[PDB]
């Protein structure tokens, strides 16, 4: 298997758990630290970073009735400027950008408490597909499926419904959407972490999955896994896969890995391109930072860029 070395540069670090980094319409940059604590409970925060200077500054640090959180995924919303954050205390959290922001549910749609949530994406339908792989949000005890089999995932859809999907995963981490060329969904792709395992389901509709299927196997005997994922342009999906040092590339079709990108650095996290460019800036938990390397080519267009009025 191929292995390519490109140059890694440094953008910002001392960043807890560096997490979720993502791009807002306005090409402004967030990443989230949900190692954050106080006195030893979570405090998690939301930070935008200044892409010149690499400074920091915490928008938000989100709290419901005295309980901080541990926000971990993101995605920007396409109609509006907002972002939709899985939180593993807290569950799903609407922030805007003044740090404002709102809690979305706390039982999903047949009435049963909402569990921690980990990353999520959007379909362009705007669906929003969430991996859950802690237990019972706040102010339940927190618990995490690293062990047992009992992490979620769930669709969030446009009308407003918070649908669990399917359930029995040992840590659901990153998460990603398949999309035919005529900009369809076509399939679900799942990482189930310590399993070594990508997951895949096919998409008939919101909140509708069918076909479970193994989809590709993670390389390594180490501690960890697939963490986070996107697609580029031409459906090649990268996975950081956490522990091992590398960043994986799957082709459309998934199995083993068709090439494998060497990093500076033990544990990849999560990772973002930046819009219109093959910059893909990645977050790390060896270093707590955030770095960027230019891919061979542009990033898969997110909801957010996808228009609502458009014509073709
Ligand atoms: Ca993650
Ligand atoms: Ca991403």
């Amino acid at each position: 298997i191929p292995v390519i070395e490109p140059l890694f540069t440094k953008v910002t670090e001392d960043i807890p758990g560096a997490e979720g980094p993502v791009f807002d319409k306005n090409g402004d940059f967030y990443i989230v630290a949900p190692e954050v604590e106080v006195n030893g409970k979570p405090a998690g925060e939301i930070l935008r970073i200044d892409l010149k200077t690499g400074k920091k500054t915490v928008i938000c640090k989100p709290e419901v009735n005295g309980y901080g959180g541990i926000p971990a995924g993101c995605q920007c919303d396409r109609d509006a400027n907002q972002l939709f954050v899985a939180d593993m205390r807290l569950g799903l959290l609407v922030v805007q950008t003044d740090g404002t922001f709102e809690e979305i549910a706390k039982k999903d749609s047949e009435g049963r408490r909402m569990q921690g949530c980990n990353d999520c994406a959007f379909d362009y339908e705007g669906n929003l597909w969430i991996t859950a792989p802690a237990g019972e949000v706040a102010p339940a005890d927190y618990t995490r499926s690293m062990q047992e089999k009992f992490g979620s995932i769930y669709c969030f859809t446009t009308d407003g419904q918070m649908i669990q999907v399917d359930t029995a995963f040992q840590f659901p981490n990153g998460i990603a959407v398949r999309h035919m060329n005529d900009g369809r969904p076509y399939q679900l792709i799942v990482a189930e972490t310590p399993t070594k395992k990508l997951w895949s389901y096919d998409i008939k509709g919101p909140a509708k999955i069918e076909n479970k299927k193994v989809w590709g196997h993670i390389p390594g005997t180490h501690e960890g896994g697939a963490d986070g994922m996107d697609f580029d342009e031409d459906n090649n999906l990268l996975v950081a896969n956490w522990g091992s040092s590398h960043i994986e590339v799957f082709g459309p079709d998934g199995g083993q890995p068709k090439m494998r990108i060497r990093c500076p650095f033990e544990k990849p996290s999560n990772l973002h391109f930046k819009p219109q460019t093959k910059t893909i800036f990645v977050t790390e938990h060896e270093n707590n930072a955030v770095w960027k390397f230019e891919w061979q080519r542009n990033g898969k267009k997110q909801y957010c860029e996808t228009l609502k009025f458009g014509i073709f």
